[PDB]
């Protein structure tokens, strides 16, 4: 009950109540919130509420201080002094963008900008706030029943009535019951249990509504420029291999924080792992959102690091398959591998915080507090895809908003820039590098002469509002049977239902662009599906061709998007 002020630190008994997150407003900042807002309930030992039995008076400004206790004006004592005068809220030890981050739904893209916009402790109010709306959004759904049993990767759901069917796709993580977390994409449904169960009738899956903790770390710590490296020790035999990072990973001892921007391919797990090998003494944590993200560093390390000096933090609660050559849960290893989720609270040489365009706030923070580093390394990309903002339904998430790194990245530039893609065939470097690296990104190989095109807008048709186009896949049925070296691509679309569709009609293995992220593959066919401004996403776009190493098949259905392709046109 008795705190810091979110806004300007003043101490104060107050707190906001029709706030979500019940922030401390101090006297001034708490009126100015109250007399702006519909939040007139404020809260202190005692809540500001009328005294007087069985009356119903809440608001801040319809009361007063009857000597030591609180009335309303109907019955208040003739000596009474009102709780709202002289700007401000009475209380112990006597803005506009702190009362939108209060009352928002945060359906608006406006919202999240604001969200990155606003000062260092309106970050953690909105990233803490956000969360919790999100969190209790998840008891708005329905709950579904298994009512049959088909085979051991295929049921029947029964829903419930009255409340709202979430999106059915890999990214909605239900909690079967405690029968393990489930997954489903599609009369007949696929059912994915990360716990291995003979599926129960009558048994049913709620939501993960997990509780959201408050941030006390700041998304960025305060920068730190040094004269010399830091508390890390270089080596001189710096293998050549790694010697291109060389200035980068001086530049990381050199200062408190440091942001790599690395287009696909262009190096940053090998940037990642050779800052272990420049500083072989250095602890260092390795951390990203994903299991898939720290995975892929795991991989990188297996190939240079010790791997006695190596381990992989499982959390206990084993969602999915992940990384098995590390000794797992050893906390005190030089290097640790940990998803931002499952991070124990410990301290580092380094911390390298991987996939960074997909971090919120929230996650920035989180990272802030359970490590303290004498360095911090943000890797990533603000031109590829985002964390999914759930509630976001009006308006779109712009790169410099996605995050605080990002937004430094995106208006200061980025610390660090890998220029040249060594994955891609250069047709898709000069494609990307024109679109979203302002001309900055370079092709290491040549151009492959294997980048289709086809311009095919089909048929949309829709599985409640994921999108399927038969007619594409037609069209790519029709090009494997010419082209049947493209037999062992990958499919991928920006649609799961899509995706479903080509699994069964051409046999290709399937992945969604935003699944496809950090992911490379010889051969790639992409088809656009439809032209909405999902499918149309720059940063999605990006992502979706830049997993090609030899060759892709884009049929695409947006003009703009198949005219700025660098690939040869096929006809039909
Ligand atoms: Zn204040
Ligand atoms: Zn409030
Ligand atoms: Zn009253």
């Amino acid at each position: 009950a008795v705190g810091a002020c979110v806004l300007c630190n003043s101490q104060t008994s107050l707190r906001c109540g029709a706030c979500i997150r019940r922030p401390f407003l101090c006297c001034k900042c708490c009126y100015d919130h109250v007399i702006s807002t519909s939040h007139k309930l404020v809260l202190s030992v005692n809540p500001y509420v009328c005294n007087a039995p069985g009356c119903d008076v809440t608001d801040v400004t319809q009361l007063y201080l009857g000597g030591m206790s609180y009335y309303c004006k109907s019955h208040k004592p003739p000596i009474s002094f009102p709780l709202c005068a002289n700007g401000q809220v009475f209380g112990l030890y006597k803005v506009t963008d702190f009362n939108a981050i209060a009352t928002c739904d945060w359906t608006n893209a406006g919202d999240y900008i604001l969200a990155n916009t606003c000062t260092e402790r309106l970050k953690l109010f909105a990233a803490e706030t956000l969360k919790a709306t999100e969190e209790t959004f998840k008891l708005s759904y329905g709950i579904a029943t298994v009512r049959e049993v088909l085979s051991d990767r295929e049921l029947h759901l029964s829903w419930e009535v009255g409340k709202p069917r979430p999106p059915l796709n890999r990214n909605y993580v239900f909690t079967g019951y405690q029968i393990g977390e489930y997954t489903f994409e599609k009369d007949a449904v696929v059912y994915r249990g990360t716990t291995t169960y003979k599926l129960n009738v009558g048994d049913y899956f709620v939501l993960t509504s997990h509780t959201v903790m408050p941030l006390s770390a700041p998304t960025l710590v305060p920068q730190e420029h040094y004269v010399r490296i830091t508390g890390l020790y270089p080596t001189l035999n710096i293998s050549d291999e790694f010697s291109s990072n060389v200035a980068n990973y001086q530049k990381v001892g050199m200062q408190k924080y440091s942001t790599l921007q690395g287009p696909p391919g262009t190096g940053k797990s090998h940037f990642a792992i050779g800052l272990a090998l420049y500083y072989p003494s250095a602890r260092i944590v390795y951390t990203a959102c994903s299991h898939a993200a720290v995975d892929a560093l795991c991989e990188k390390a297996l190939k240079y690091l010790p791997i006695d000096k190596c381990s992989r933090i499982i959390p206990a609660r084993a969602r999915v398959e992940c990384f098995d050559k590390f000794k797992v849960n050893s906390t005190l290893e030089q290097y640790v591998f940990c998803t931002v989720n499952a991070l124990p609270e410990t301290t580092a040489d380094i911390v390298v915080f991987d996939e960074i365009s997909m971090a919120t706030n929230y996650d920035l923070s989180v990272v802030n507090a359970r490590l303290r580093a004498k360095h911090y390394v943000y890797i990533g990309d603000p031109a590829q895809l985002p964390a999914p903002r759930t509630l976001l339904t009006k308006g779109t998430l712009e790169p410099e908003y996605f995050n605080s790194v990002c937004r430094l990245m995106k208006t200061i530039g980025p610390d660090m820039f890998l220029g040249t893609c060594r994955r891609c065939p250069a047709e898709i470097v000069d494609t990307v590098s024109a679109l979203v690296y302002d001309n900055k990104l370079k092709a290491h190989k040549d151009k492959s002469a294997q980048c289709f095109k086809m311009f095919y807008k089909g048929v949309i048709t829709h599985d409640v509002s994921s999108a399927i186009n038969r007619p594409q896949i037609g069209v790519v049925r029709e090009f494997l049977t010419r082209n049947p070296a493209w037999r062992k691509a990958v499919f991928i679309s920006p649609y799961n239902s899509q995706n479903a569709v080509a699994s069964k009609i051409l046999g290709l293995p399937t992945q969604t662009v935003d699944s496809s992220q950090g992911s490379e593959y010889d051969y790639v066919i992409f088809t656009q599906t439809t032209e909405t401004a999902h499918s149309c996403n720059v940063n999605r776009f990006n992502v979706a061709i830049t997993r090609a190493k030899v060759g892709i098949l884009c049929i695409m259905s947006d003009r703009d998007l198949y005219d700025k392709l660098q690939f040869t046109s096929l006809e039909i």
